[PDB]
């Protein structure tokens, strides 16, 4: 019976990873990755066989249901192995421009192909949340901001999150980054205007952090350089429809839960 | 004039640190810890004074008022400095045994010392959680539970969680931890029985921690080790009267505030 | 003007019968009890008024200022009379579980309630000492262990005592109890573990003897079954650090101050 | 018309019988006992009828007034006879732990019996000191100090005595027999201290004589073994308020009015 | 699959025992007791689960449709095994002052429990006649007066029994017992008026009878004491409009089916 | 009847393991230890009594005569065993800072203990030699200068050495290491002032080696790290009157007779 | 009036008895002695004596001196001394010198023969150079055929502008460190700090009453604390004790010692 394998530095965020080997197209996952935002090329899901058996095909369904930001890679590629050490590819894919959503990968194995693992992979870095709905083999109540990236990090490093959507709003929103470390009231770190033109930065970080949007991916990015750790502290990212009001506790009409992020001495 | 110092890893959990310079003995601080409930020897807390200054004494109050669980160091040091980088102790204290509540710890100093820092700091591990009342020098209601520890440790890692307790009841009450993800349910980890007996553990959790009680001490403890991503969560205490029905979300009469658990990859 | 009436087979520990009508809610009276030292159901403490007066209310203050051992009963019931034959129960009460303490108990009555007497009295039996504090109408610092339960029984008979502390220590006493005779030496009986589940006897009463702790509550008991008249003696309980040292006189860190066991034949 | 009948052994004190049927519950009698203090095994008081008629109820009130010692059986059985010789059970009692006092027994009989006796008769030995207010059918300042037990004994036998009191102290009392044959002195017989742990005897009888206290009861006891004629005396009981002088004549504060005992050849 | 369980003292009136598994709540039994009317602490009535096994909930229906007298335990527990030899409780239940007629328990397991057996235990004395609806797991007309109590009893002992109505009069009625031994004529035995205020007995019960009636519950009870072998017969309890006529065989409109008591020597 | 049991890594230097067992506190006898000076926790000496018996007490005595260097433990304690697996203990001793010399570890046990095995072992690390008097259970000449560590350790490792004396001298010596392997020259090693503010290593040596001493305690040790073949030797303490000819084969006043030190590949 | 008289015990006045007695001196026991402090300088100085008065003239084949005594303590005999007789008891000759320089503490026993007799009248040990120990013996014979004590020696009387020198020695030697402290109390006043020192020595403090006056030393080796005195004044009389500590700091706090001297009485007039 086929059990799920994917890359370790992913942790489940929304829905859960039974829903992947489930059938249903309308069942997912979204994920968050654990040090910092970005996919690297090298990270990988798909399934573990059980046992050597003859693939007639394969229908993995990558993305999941909604607007929302982009949730799939950019260029990856379908390989099976048996020893799951050496790899052998069946298929590179370029879905660089591909629309928000269930994509389905149908493929077709004219000659039963013999595998114990077949995964993707991706191939190169891809800034974006990652989501999917189904894996199988062929042998014959509202809107939520989501902040990614973030965990145990040395002194000086950098450290990169990033906020997704589920929905695309019609109106411009501005962005901001607050934090909060415990017990402390939670401070503004940095915003960012709408169209991207205009940031502000709270004083602690000016110079070390800078804010940033894609909004044809419908991403915003904070990148934590030389790190301290008195930047140890919940980071959440938020949604004001007024720049002026974006870096107050009481502005942002919409938060994410946060992501935790410490850095040691 | 002088101000308060104490250990960076500490957070108020109630009251606030004025209280512990307002001059009167029954307002306290409550603390908390993060990353191990365990207060390790090293921490210290204590008063900055502002510059170098003729001491003829000083009158600590450990300890807040109550009766519920321990709140005081076992094995301590009374030291000063004058750069904040030497110490030099003036006493030490071996206060094993003694009940919750507030302890007066009063010295006079028939030689003038000469300090800028001077403070209380711990010798030997402590698995409670500390309260204060006061700290000085001279110169010529309804139940609750309390979660500690917590915080961000990666993968394999191990953290240790305690839950003190504001009263302490006639009655003797199963224990139990839950955990808790955004957005799934409140799942059943482990509970205790009134004695520590017996104990019984959820599936995933099974065999990588462990939950005790020390009731002279008054408090519960988990310990968390092989850590997993899929350990993420919000951990909540809770008591019930009764050890079957405490493995059930609706069994417990008592409820902790939670604690948080990442776990990094 | 209004006078205390009380089980009779009490005696004053400690504290003086005028706190309980002083007005003052810092000052009662610890009481041990004579032949046995549960309270049984029966007992009763209480105002006589003097004569029959028109009741608002009541406000009866129980337990006493305590970090210890439960001082209060369980379920209890207040009730009045005219005559002093007949007894109308207003309320029944429960605090099982309740923590050592002061307990304040304030009642209103809508309309009057015409009254010559008025008292707590207890339903169910209770093995703890009890404490209490003030007793009105309206119209318009270091260790202490009490031995209670010290009395006469005739031959053959049995009693139970036990042994309660003033304050709740941090750490884990083995208890033992010892018995001494006028001008004999003092010879060792009983010693309970910590966590109770180790125990040994004198070899002079094994068989009829058992020691038990509720540490819960804070108290241990002896209980003496098949007493013959050589059991005469005073009683002591008390505390060592060790349980091995237990059961020699200069083991023990703590004493009580015993009470006398009578048996006759 | 119906008269009174009670134990041969008894004997009044103080009062008269003729109290006892009077409609007054604040009139009594005062019972002492002959040979041996304790009143056994059915020993019994109650109304002779004169002729054989039909009851309804009956109203018997126990106990005199006053808070002393304790004064009324603990188990004992309301019987009746048509015949006198053999009788009928109706109730059975347990008024242990009773305080003193007067207790009112009104019961009414669902059924009316018939009878030309009807009593209450004792069903387990009790070591105090009977008293009796009132005696009915239904047909539609200073303390005082007592002893009894003891008149005649055949020599080389035993013999208890008992020591009750009319009022109550708040303090402590040590307590002492004295005997007096008729011409000699008051020779001090045995003290003992106010908790009953300190006790002494005159060579005379040491280790035939033991002195014994009930502080719940409030009674003093004296058993003696294997009497001597010489042990011939009015044997008194005796209060002084300390325990040193207790064994002086001119100590005791307190002295009761004595009671004969007598031991022929 | 599960078989039901019950206390032995129990025999089946009307009814039959598989209606307790049918799954359908408006089909019961009615259970009468064997040796004295009344439910003793202890009894009990469950399931058989075949092996053990792991249930999510139970459902119990109690007390059976008809608003009767009073037909359920008032303090009872749920509660399970695994051998058959030892009982955890899951859950105390009071339901004092509960109308008669069927009542719903169900319960939710939360986690699993592992169990062979399942039932419900009573807790105090209850003096009514239980019957029951249905029992099940969870796992992934006329009126009729009844008489019970009343088996096989030495002479000299004690019995007691009662009679219970499976449908509420708004008329009051007197009620009274009779016997008939075989052969031998139906004699009277006791009646009691509506209100309880008026009883009278048969020649030979006189004395050692007690008829008695409770109308909130809507039972009548007939004491035996001091039974003799003469006391052999089947007892009727039966309903008069009149209480003058009910000691009259052609008095009572209402008869019960009878119930056998037997004394031997 | 007993014989004695030590800890295996030690060596008799002085007398031998019959003077500790021949009732006399006068003899004795002083050990060296292998592979390193100092004492590890869980060291021990004491008895095996070839059954297991009843004791009463012990008499150990610790240390021995002179007025040497310390030659006590400082933590340590009393435990006994019936089968050479589990230990109980009776009693923790504290005798930091006890002068040299012998100490009479003397308990009694008021109610008997019955053990197969009773010993000393050691709590905390304790750079010391220990020497021993007696061991008994209760059931009714110029200078040596002594070295001590020495053993067989293996490249790259770590082994320390100390050097105590029988008596102290008023005066004030400096203090030496020197070495030598067979069929070579005795070379200086290190050397010392006698208040320790003054070093200087050989040059084969020289940051690698340290020299220390405890005045107060009277010992000098010598902490290898980084050992070589080379380092293979007998090594020597010895002390000299003046610290410049120390350094030199022909200054020092006073010799040891050398611990063997072999370093393997 | 018949008599046989044993010889007699003589030595320096300066001396005072402070633990056992002289007739220990004499009783053939070399378990029993004499603890001596002096009054008027701690320290030993050159020519003080101990011996014996023979009665009469008489012929030594030998004599042994047992000086220390029981001590597992602070060093206890002199240095280097002569033993010497005299007839007249007004001159001296030396039998022989010792030196002793470097000895444990406790007894040691000078067992002497002589070849041909020496007759004398007396014969004692005489100190060569200052001493500043604190002198212990426990038997002079010739040849025919519990808890712990600190102690003060030193002073007694000395005018203004003086000198004075103090010390402290201990009946045991602990295997911990001390701070060593002294402290004076003038009558009906209150107990006074006057100096402190680490256990190791290298850190010292005064009061200020007489800070640039006072000097507080040790020697750890010989285990005695000494303090110097100098340009004293009457304000200066008092018991003045010494005292242990196991904090440098505490240790000049009243109340941060665990061991007391008895006190030595220090008094100056002007
Ligand atoms: C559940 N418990 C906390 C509790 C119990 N056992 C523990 N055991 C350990 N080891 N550690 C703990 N933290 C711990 N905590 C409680 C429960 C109630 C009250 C309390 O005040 N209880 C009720 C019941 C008493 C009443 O009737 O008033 C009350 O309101 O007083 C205090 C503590
Ligand atoms: C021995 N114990 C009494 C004690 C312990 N366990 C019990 N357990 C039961 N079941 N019943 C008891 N009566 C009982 N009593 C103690 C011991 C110390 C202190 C205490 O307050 N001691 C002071 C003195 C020293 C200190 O600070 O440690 C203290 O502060 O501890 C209280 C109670
Ligand atoms: C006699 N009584 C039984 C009855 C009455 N009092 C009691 N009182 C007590 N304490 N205990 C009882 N068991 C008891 N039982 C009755 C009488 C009639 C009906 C009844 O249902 N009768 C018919 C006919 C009478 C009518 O309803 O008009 C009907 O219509 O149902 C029920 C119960
Ligand atoms: C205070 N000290 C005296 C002491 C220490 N260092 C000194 N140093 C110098 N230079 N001069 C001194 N006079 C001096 N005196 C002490 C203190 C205690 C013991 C002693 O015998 N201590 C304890 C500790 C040993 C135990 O626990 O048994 C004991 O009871 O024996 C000895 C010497
Ligand atoms: C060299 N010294 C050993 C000594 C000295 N200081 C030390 N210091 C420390 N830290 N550790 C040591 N082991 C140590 N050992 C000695 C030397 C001689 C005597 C001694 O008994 N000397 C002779 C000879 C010198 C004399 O006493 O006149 C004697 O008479 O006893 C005692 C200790
Ligand atoms: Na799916
Ligand atoms: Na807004
Ligand atoms: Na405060
Ligand atoms: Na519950
Ligand atoms: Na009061
Ligand atoms: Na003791
Ligand atoms: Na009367
Ligand atoms: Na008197
Ligand atoms: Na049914
Ligand atoms: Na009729
Ligand atoms: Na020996
Ligand atoms: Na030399
Ligand atoms: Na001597
Ligand atoms: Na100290």
């Amino acid at each position: 019976n086929p059990s799920l394998i994917r890359s370790e530095s992913w942790h489940v965020y929304d829905g859960n990873e039974a829903n992947l080997l489930d059938g249903d197209d309308n069942t997912g996952v979204w994920y968050k990755r654990s040090n910092g935002e970005a996919s690297l090329a090298g990270e990988f899901i798909g399934l573990d066989l059980g046992k050597e058996i003859k693939l007639d095909g394969i229908r993995f369904v990558i993305g999941k249901n909604g607007g929302g930001s982009s949730d799939k890679w950019n260029k990856f590629k379908l390989e099976y192995s048996l020893d799951n050490e050496s790899w052998t590819t069946i298929k590179e894919y370029d879905k660089t421009g591909a629309p928000a959503g269930k994509d389905v990968i149908e493929e077709s194995f004219e000659t039963p192909i013999s595998a114990k693992y077949i995964r993707l992979t991706n191939l190169e870095p891809r800034h974006v949340q990652l989501t999917f709905s189904e894996f199988a083999i062929v042998s014959d109540s509202q809107v939520q901001l989501v902040e990614s990236g973030g965990g145990l990090v040395q002194a000086g490093g950098s450290l990169r999150l990033s906020c997704a959507a589920s929905r695309r709003s019609s109106r411009s929103w501005a962005m901001a980054w607050f934090r909060q470390a415990p017990g402390k009231e939670r401070e503004f770190v940095a915003k960012i205007s709408g169209d991207g033109r205009l940031t502000t930065y709270g004083d602690s970080v000016k110079g070390r952090f800078t804010i940033s949007r894609d909004n044809a991916e419908y991403l915003v990015y904070l990148q934590m350089d030389s790190l301290k750790p008195e930047d140890t502290a919940v980071y959440y990212c938020a949604a004001d429809d007024n720049y002026v009001t974006a870096s107050w506790r009481s502005g942002p009409d919409y938060w994410g839960q946060g992501t935790q992020v410490t850095v040691s001495s």
